């Protein structure tokens, strides 16, 4: 609780539209999913989240990890209410969404450069090496959870998950099965995890593919790794069309860090320092 603002319900109840979860491009306000809203407040815009006993430890515990995590590359959390009998996080809003809809072009936004990519790369990577060097495991990595403010500055958001670190076990497992390390579907904690799904969201930077797609072969996106290194392809038959300043040598140099990001054994990958500085290597 770093001086964060505490709200009423009403009020946000207020700006949200009375909570409007129809999709903004329908008219309502969610803009993701607690499901997550637009709302209006004092000349800002922000965006607002919405067992009993125990979602209020969750939401004590998100607020601990805000509190304690402040980062150019990390979502700030605005404030709170809890006295509506349903609990709100508030944070600074980001008027260019996340990575996943930039990637797939959502309601007609021009493809993103090759330079911008690597920008946004980098900047979720020093996000995610302030998580590590804070003792944190963010646990839901994926590009849905890249933000991009104004500047399309990355910015780390969905921290609902995120556990600090001291290799754990878990009986609840969470996260997204398309961007999961093989230890962590199995229910370990580890924020060797984290780098491996940071693997798979390099991936979509170079293709702008989804991670998963029920109607694609490989379904998984992870797979492509198998292809290639069984040199049936190469990542050059896999790079995004939809840019013109994508030079061999360095989507080469990217393709190679989510490589090892990728490597099924734990400890076989890269700590984020390391993916960090490959990634600068490559700029």
């Amino acid at each position: 609780d770093t001086r964060f603002h505490s709200f009423s319900f009403y009020e946000l109840k207020n700006v949200t539209n009375n909570f409007d979860e129809r999709p903004i491009s329908v008219g309502g306000n969610k803009m993701g999913e607690g499901v997550v809203y637009k709302g209006y407040v004092n000349n800002t815009t922000v965006a607002v989240k919405k067992t009993t006993e125990e979602l209020k430890q969750q939401f004590d515990q998100e607020i601990k990890v805000m509190a304690k995590c402040q980062h150019e590359n990390l979502v700030e959390l605005l404030g709170f209410s809890s006295d509506g009998d349903d609990l709100c996080l508030v944070y600074v809003y980001m008027p260019n969404g996340s990575l996943l809809d930039r990637l797939s072009c959502l309601d007609g936004t021009p493809p993103l450069s090759w330079h911008m990519r690597c920008k946004i790369a980098q900047g979720a990577a020093n996000g995610i090496n302030f998580l590590h060097e804070n003792h944190h495991i963010h646990r839901d990595i994926k590009s849905a959870n890249i933000l991009l403010d104004e500047a399309f500055t990355a910015k780390i958001s969905d921290f609902g998950l995120a556990r600090a670190s001291e290799t754990v076990m878990t009986s609840r497992i969470v996260g997204t099965t398309a961007y999961m390390a093989p230890e962590a579907l199995r229910g370990e904690i580890t924020p060797k995890s984290d780098i491996y799904s940071f693997g798979v969201v390099l991936l979509e930077i170079i293709t702008g593919l989804p991670a998963v797609d029920e109607h694609r072969e490989p379904q998984l996106l992870l797979d492509i790794k198998e292809e290639i290194e069984d040199e049936e392809k190469t990542i050059e038959d896999y790079i995004d069309k939809k840019m013109n300043d994508a030079d061999s040598t360095s989507v080469e140099a990217m393709y190679s860090v989510a490589s090892q990001c990728l490597h099924e054994k734990k400890n076989k990958r890269p700590d984020i320092k390391k993916v960090q500085q490959l990634l600068q290597e490559m700029t």
